[PDB]
C-alpha cells in the first residue's frame, strides 16, 4: 500500500513510490541522438503505471563523456530536440521522466571522439569490460585527467542539464555511482590526487559538489535535481566507501545541503547492512537528510518493496530487472498478479531495444 502512495518531489506529484531505475541499453544513434525506438521503450513503462521513469546514462559532452558506442547524448541542442517526443510520451502517459548524466571516466569502453580515457588519477580499474554493452576484456588505463579537463567535464553537465530542462525532463539525475568519472573522485582508491579535488572522505567531493553547484546556475531553483550514489563500481561490486556509517552520513549531508532534491542509492542488495552491521545504505542516508531518498537493488516483489518502504528504509523504490521483466510491475502489484522471473538471455549478446523485443516474440513475454 505504501507503494501505491503518492508522494511529492519538489513541485512534482507522483502518483506513487515506484521508479523505474536507469538502465544503459546503447539503442541510440551513432552521434549521440535518440530515436523511435527508446520512445516506446521508455513510454511502455509509463503506460504501465510508473510514477517516474529514470532514464539511462545519458553522455554530457562532446569529449570524454560518452561511456559506450550508441549511447544517448544531451551534449547538442540535436541531441536535446531528439529527446522531445520521448519525453512527450512518457508524459502523456502520466509518469515524471528524469534525465540521468554520466560522464565514462576510467569505466569507458566506446567513444566517438578519443580512444584516450580521463579520471582522476590513471589507476587502470579492475573487473573486465561489460561485453553487452560493446567491449571486451580489462580496461583501459586512463590518463590523469588535467584541471582544463575537469572544468570542461563541469562544464558539460551544466549544459546537458539545461538541454534535459530545455527538452522538458522533469528533472536530472547526476551520476555520482557505479564506478563512473564522479564516483571515482569521491572513491579513497581511485582519486590519489594531491590537488584540491583530492583529499579525504569530504575533501573528495570537491568534483561532485562543483558539478551540482554549476548545474544548479544552469537549471535554475526551481528544477528538480538529484545524484546517485553507491559503494561498487562496475569494476568492483565489494568495494566500500571509507571508513563506516558515520562517514557515510556525512557524505549525504555535504551532498543534499549542496542543493539536491533527492538521493538515489544503489547497492548489490538493498535491504543489506552497509558496512557489515547496522542500517542499510539506503537507510542511513534517509536517517541523515530531509530529502527524499530512493533506493535500489535487488528489489523483485511488491511484498520485498512494502517492507523496505514501510521499515523507513527508503522514500521511494527503483527497480531495474523487475521494470524490465514487467513494464507494469506496479498495476501487477496492486492486482495481485504473479511477476515474471527475470531472464539475463534477453541481453544476450548486446542489451538493446531490439534484442530484447526479438527476445519477448520468441518467449512470449510481452512487457506488458
Ligand atoms: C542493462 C542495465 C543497464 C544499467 C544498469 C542495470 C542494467 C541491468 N544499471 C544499474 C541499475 O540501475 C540497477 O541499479 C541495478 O540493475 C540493480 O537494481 P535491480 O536489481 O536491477 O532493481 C545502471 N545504473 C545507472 O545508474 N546507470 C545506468 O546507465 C545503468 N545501466
Ligand atoms: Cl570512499
Amino acid at each position: 500500500s505504501q507503494l501505491l502512495e503518492p508522494c511529492s518531489l519538489k513541485h512534482l506529484k507522483l502518483r506513487n513510490r515506484a521508479a523505474v531505475a536507469p538502465m544503459t541499453r546503447v539503442s541510440a544513434e551513432a552521434e549521440g541522438a535518440a530515436n523511435e525506438l527508446m520512445r516506446d521503450y521508455y513510454a511502455s513503462f509509463a503506460k504501465g503505471g510508473f510514477g517516474m521513469v529514470i532514464s539511462e546514462g545519458i553522455y554530457t559532452d562532446t569529449a570524454y563523456s560518452q561511456g559506450y558506442f550508441n549511447q544517448p547524448g544531451l551534449a547538442t541542442e540535436a541531441h536535446r530536440d531528439s529527446w522531445r517526443l520521448i519525453v512527450d510520451a512518457v508524459h502523456d502517459a502520466g509518469a515524471a521522466f528524469v534525465a540521468q548524466l554520466m560522464h565514462g571516466g576510467a569505466q569507458t569502453q566506446g567513444n566517438i571522439h578519443h580512444a584516450r580515457h580521463v579520471a582522476p588519477s590513471a589507476v587502470q580499474p579492475g573487473g573486465s569490460q561489460l561485453t553487452f554493452y560493446g567491449g571486451e576484456g580489462p580496461y583501459a588505463t586512463p590518463a590523469q585527467i588535467s584541471e582544463d579537463e575537469i572544468q570542461e567535464a563541469i562544464a558539460g553537465f551544466a549544459q546537458a542539464a539545461r538541454h534535459a530542462r530545455e527538452a522538458g525532463f522533469d528533472g536530472v539525475e547526476l551520476h555520482g555511482a557505479n564506478g563512473y568519472l564522479l564516483h571515482e573522485f569521491i572513491s579513497a582508491e581511485f582519486n590519489r590526487r594531491d590537488d584540491h579535488w583530492g583529499g579525504d572522505y569530504l575533501g573528495r567531493l570537491r568534483l561532485p559538489l562543483a558539478v551540482i553547484a554549476a548545474v544548479r546556475a544552469a537549471v535554475g531553483n526551481d528544477f528538480v535535481v538529484g545524484m546517485r550514489l553507491s559503494q561498487s563500481m562496475v569494476s568492483d561490486s565489494q568495494l566500500k566507501w571509507e571508513g563506516g556509517v558515520d562517514e557515510a552520513r556525512q557524505r549525504f549531508r555535504a551532498l543534499a545541503d549542496a542543493g539536491l532534491d533527492y538521493l538515489h542509492v544503489t547497492e548489490p542488495d538493498a535491504a543489506a547492512p552497509a558496512f557489515g552491521d547496522g542500517p542499510s545504505f539506503a537507510a542511513i542516508a534517509k536517517g541523515s537528510v530531509s530529502i527524499p531518498v530512493i533506493g535500489n537493488g535487488g528489489i523483485v516483489t511488491g511484498e520485498q518493496a512494502e517492507k523496505l518502504l514501510t521499515q523507513g528504509d527508503m522514500d521511494l523504490v527503483a527497480v531495474g530487472k523487475a521494470a524490465l521483466a514487467n513494464n507494469d510491475w506496479p498495476q501487477r502489484i496492486a492486482q495481485g498478479l504473479p511477476l515474471n522471473e527475470f531472464d539475463g538471455t534477453m541481453f544476450v549478446p548486446m542489451a538493446t531495444i531490439t534484442n530484447e523485443l526479438a527476445w519477448r516474440n520468441a518467449n512470449g513475454r510481452s512487457a506488458l
